[PDB]
């Protein structure tokens, strides 16, 4: 029986663990934190990621308690500039805890061995994983799913193109306060852009009937807009129609202003070691495909490992097959981010929706645009 060691309990790590377990691997997943949990408030999932969930046997628990807006609307200075529904292309909004729990319950039901307070500090291409305590573990496959700053990746050494965003945002989960919002289309996803009187943007995303996912974006150089707890006055001023929700957001003393970095590597494999998720391809958040590609890649890895070839050969075949979809998505997302293309509306074109249209289960592209 083949054994796999997965470093990282994030969406990519859980996806890989479950996919491998389903194919008969003995699997152990290592999470450095003392508890299994996800940060980031909310998250968007598209057709490609929803298919992975179906392939993992975790779709049902995710759909129940999640939300699909009637439309994805964009505003520029409070003027609606577009409403797109992606020609039937499936998508869903949910809190990260909701998605994380579905994956963790599924992993537990399958018998995946989860170790907390277990931090991987090094990986050997020959099939060895070293923990922070010094303990060395041997396996037939090592999966590096430890996010940005990946110690597994850095212990082997990959050529890396790195970039860091000077500006960030505050992501929060607050009550819907739907009735207090009054007249409007408050079940819609609404990306509210503003450049005047100042640069402030809010991504409004309902997760279900009780929770609302908000993304408050302001320049790092803005002392008021980027502060946490949020500076209520400055947000209500440019988004008065959301005052009821903003009032609730101002009470979250745990809010944080997060920035991000992007990563592109020369390769994702080395011997029996495979890198997945952020550790391998963190990207700009514009297309909301970070977790989507991560899960597709983690799931595809388990597929290529079922061809009867050696793990080393399976890994390079995996990257050759699946990598182009991620590279292209990462690049386009990079362009959108830099040029603030989403502020124009109608930007979810066929090209931008390429990764979302991919169906990892049948390995073909669906929902034509
Ligand atoms: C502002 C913003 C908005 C985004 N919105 C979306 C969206 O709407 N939809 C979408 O699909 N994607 C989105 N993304 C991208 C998405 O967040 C990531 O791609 C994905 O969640 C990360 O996958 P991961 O599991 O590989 O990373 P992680 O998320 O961090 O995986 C690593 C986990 O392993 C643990 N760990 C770290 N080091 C070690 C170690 N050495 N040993 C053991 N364990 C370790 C950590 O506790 C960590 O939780 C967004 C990103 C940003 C910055």
């Amino acid at each position: 029986t083949r054994r796999a060691e997965v470093a990282g309990g994030g969406f990519a790590g859980l996806t890989a663990a479950i996919a491998l377990k389903q194919n008969g691997w003995d699997v152990r997943l290592h999470e450095k934190s003392s508890e299994l949990r996800a940060f980031g408030a909310g998250i968007y999932l598209w057709h490609n990621g929803l298919r992975v969930l179906e392939g993992l046997g975790a779709l049902d628990d995710v759909l129940q308690g999640s939300h699909t807006p009637p439309t994805y609307e964009t505003w520029m200075h409070n003027k609606s500039v577009s409403k797109e529904t992606f020609n039937g292309l499936p998508w869903r909004i949910m809190t990260r805890s909701h998605l994380h729990d579905a994956l963790v319950n599924r992993a537990r039901a399958l018998g995946v061995d989860i170790s907390v307070n277990s931090e991987a500090v090094a990986a050997d291409p020959v099939g060895r994983l070293t923990l922070q305590t010094g303990e060395v573990l041997e396996a037939d496959l090592i999966v590096g799913a430890d996010g940005v700053g990946s110690k597994v990746r850095d212990s082997i050494g990959f050529k890396q193109d790195r970039w860091v965003s000077k500006d960030g945002l505050i992501r929060l989960i607050v009550p819907r306060m739907k009735k207090e919002l009054g007249h409007g289309e408050w079940d819609n996803t609404i990306d509210m852009w503003n450049f005047w009187p100042r640069v402030q943007r809010i991504l409004y995303s309902p997760c279900n009937e009780n929770e609302l996912y908000l993304g408050l974006m302001a320049p790092a150089a803005d002392p008021r807009g980027s502060s946490v707890p949020i500076d209520l006055e400055v947000w209500v001023e440019m988004f008065p129609f959301l005052e009821p929700c903003l009032i609730e957001a101002a009470k979250l003393k745990t809010a944080r202003y997060d920035k991000y970095e992007t990563t592109k590597l020369d390769s994702w494999t080395r011997g029996k070691v495979a890198l997945v998720g952020d550790a391998a391809h963190a990207m700009c958040p514009a297309l909301a495909q970070g977790a989507g590609c991560a899960m597709v890649n983690a799931f595809s890895l388990s597929q290529d490992l079922e061809e009867g070839s050696s793990v080393e050969d399976a890994l390079v075949a995996w990257e050759t097959r699946i990598r182009p979809i991620t590279d292209r998505c990462q690049a386009l997302s990079g362009d959108y981010a830099a040029n603030r293309s989403l502020s124009k509306g109608n930007m979810f074109t066929p090209a931008a929706l390429e990764a979302a249209r991919y169906d990892p289960l049948r390995r073909v592209y669906s929902w034509p645009q």
